[PDB]
């Protein structure tokens, strides 16, 4: 039995089967605490989950094709299977905030993809859009064991720590030192020779991370606002280290919007990047442009971390739930829409041991295990 709860916004029933439009409260989903998930992964007004069995459900807004159910209109306000997936055991689902697209990763580390398809960041040598899931053709040979994908691009690393890249080229978010838009993944070429371990993309005019399995932390792409974490907002197209983070033994790392987040073996989180809206949780809506410590965390281990679009979630190891960021849709949890500028403990979740925290653009799950 797997306790999933969600709150924010519900005006597509992205929250899988409450009434309402802000749920300003976290709120037991019997829909997906039935499923038995494994993981849930929030889209642009959109939810999937993967269960415990390999299966994928998703629901929310259907506009796009972004839920890989063979429909591009719509909403689909109970979580329905994503049959096309049926056959395979789904390990992960990866997809952006602010994401109208989505990937798959399976437990033998193929990978497949679905929904808007501009920009050629479902990896098929196109700019077709895709209702149901479609197999990244490209990647059949490379062992895959991560993926993650942002409004316009998308990423997987192998087993052997290699990095592909393919999408929007703009603005150098892909990393191979020109801004030309890939249809098919593309390997980082500078990061060879480092075991990337994970990455993450971001929306719009978009960054990119990677960690190492030394604790370096790699950015680029879009430097608007300091969320490469170097300073300034210089873009760069190719891979270079964010030399604050170093020797602090990174283990996560997320893009929200215009902004990136770290979490730290030992607990503490790093944000830098947009500040307005109070996204970053310093409890000051101005730019932070090379990471900064989340003080409002000191002392609490934090084991997981996801972001929204301008909210982020903290789950610490004794399973209390953090938020910061804006409330315009209820997705801070505190039973209003006030924006948490600092980092706030989440309401009417005591007794529920969480141990994830899942984000869409404007809502919120947290579950146990």
């Amino acid at each position: 039995r797997t306790k999933v709860f969600v709150w924010g916004l519900n005006d597509k029933d992205q929250l899988g089967g409450l009434k309402g439009s802000k749920i300003k409260v976290p709120s037991f989903s019997e829909t997906l605490s039935a499923l038995n998930v494994v993981q849930v992964a929030g889209g642009s007004k959109s939810l999937f989950a993967v269960t415990v069995e390999g299966k994928v459900y998703a629901c929310g807004e259907a506009t796009n094709g972004r839920l890989g159910l063979g429909i591009s209109s719509g909403t689909v306000p109970i979580p329905r299977q994503i049959t096309a997936l049926s056959s395979y055991v789904v390990k992960k689902v990866a997809v952006h905030s602010g994401g109208r697209h989505a990937t798959a990763l399976t437990v033998d580390g193929k990978v497949f993809s679905w929904g808007e398809g501009d920009d050629g960041k479902l990896g098929h040598f196109s700019r077709m859009n895709c209702d149901k899931p479609r197999l990244i053709e490209a990647l059949k040979t490379k062992r895959i064991r991560d993926i993650a994908c942002g409004s316009s691009h998308s990423a997987a690393l192998t087993s052997s720590g290699e990095l592909y890249t393919w999408g929007l080229g703009e603005y150098g978010r892909l990393g191979h030192g020109d801004n030309t838009t890939q249809l098919k993944p593309k390997m980082v070429k500078v990061l060879l020779g480092h075991r990337v371990i994970q990455v993450a993309c971001g929306s719009r005019d978009a960054q990119t991370l990677a960690l190492t399995d030394e604790g370096l932390v790699f950015s680029w792409g879009d430097g608007d606002f300091g969320k490469l974490g170097r300073g300034g907002s210089e873009g760069c197209n190719i891979p270079q280290n964010i030399e604050r983070l170093n020797g602090q033994g990174v283990c996560q790392i997320e893009c929200g919007a215009q902004f990136s987040l770290a979490l730290t073996k030992s607990g503490v989180v790093w944000t830098w990047g947009k500040g307005d809206y109070f996204r970053l949780g310093h409890g000051s809506d101005v730019h932070v442009r090379k990471p900064q410590v989340v003080e409002g965390l000191r002392g609490k281990k934090i084991v997981h971390v996801a972001v929204g679009a301008l909210h982020c979630l903290a789950v610490t190891d004794s399973g209390q739930v953090y938020a910061w960021g804006d409330n315009d849709h209820g997705q801070q949890g505190n039973g209003t829409t006030t924006v948490n500028r600092k980092p706030t403990l989440v309401q009417g979740l005591e007794g529920q041991k969480i141990t994830r925290v899942a984000c869409g653009s404007s809502h919120s799950v947290a579950w146990t295990t």
